């Protein structure tokens, strides 16, 4: 029934079933994020996360997740269309866990943000990948470390929904 | 009161108030991020989108996107402790524009992605950055171009709330 001037913290998701694609040195001009999404959703592929972080204008980068299942479908496909993207390298990465504090009023609270990677640095966690929205602060880490990254993220929020104040 | 197979789309959000910061060549070790996220909660600063990708192990870039307003201080309070951090460069940038497809539901559709990507480069609007999540796609461009940008979504979804398919 939750679903106020504090975050909603209602739980930690965990997942273990994606894998991450890295589409390196694409250039930085209009039209190529859609060439990438529209070739990924040609070939029927379902994307979750998706991140495009500032560039070397020149060329940037573009990861997004999938499910390990579909991950070489989806590099296959990319690479297939490696003349019109223009692309230098794909990076493959299937051995990643996915964790995230689901909430809601998550934006505006950088303590939260702080929280969160000051509990997975406390177990030795690296964060290899942060998105963040009003919803979710995730983030990949390999995913033999998911586990601790779970119990730590649980302890830190004091984790039914809470109001974190 | 709708708040189901496709996705939901509620509307385009567009925002001129925010400024982009880029910690450039961070260690990408356990505690980090951490260090950065805490600094400027310290400095009650109020984080919106935050963003790390793949790294050059080794180390790697954080942006975050806050209020014009107070960028120049967190900027200050993160030099202030350009030590502990050890990051090689701030990227300032106070000329953004964010734009979003608000909406629930869309996660897996890539289609979504693409269309959104489309839409701004097909009116010449280049995307500077991107974040997703199950309720919303964000990008930044130029405060310049957000105008069209926005126009350009609600052509493409056809934007009261909307089930896209
Ligand atoms: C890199 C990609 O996002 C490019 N800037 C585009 O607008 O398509
Ligand atoms: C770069 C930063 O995210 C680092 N990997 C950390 O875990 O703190």
């Amino acid at each position: 029934s939750i679903h106020m001037e504090d975050p909603i913290l209602t739980g930690v998701a965990h997942d273990r079933s994606e894998a991450k694609v890295t589409i390196v040195g694409l250039p930085d001009i209009p039209g190529y994020a859609a060439k990438v999404f529209r070739a990924v959703a040609d070939a029927d592929v379902n994307i979750d996360m998706v991140l495009q972080n500032v560039s070397k204008d020149g060329k940037t980068d573009i990861t997004f997740t999938c499910s390990r299942d579909v991950g070489p479908a989806a590099v296959e496909k990319l690479d297939s269309l490696r003349n019109e993207i223009g692309f230098s390298q794909l990076l493959y990465d299937d051995h990643i866990g996915k964790v995230s504090l689901i909430g809601a009023g998550m934006r505006s609270h950088p303590g939260v943000t702080a929280t969160f990677c000051e509990a997975l640095a406390a177990v030795g966690v690296n964060i290899e990948l942060i998105s963040t929205s009003e919803i979710r602060i995730s983030v990949l880490c390999r995913d033999t470390e998911l586990d601790k990254a779970v119990v730590a993220l649980h302890e830190a929020f004091g984790l039914e929904a809470t109001v974190y104040a």
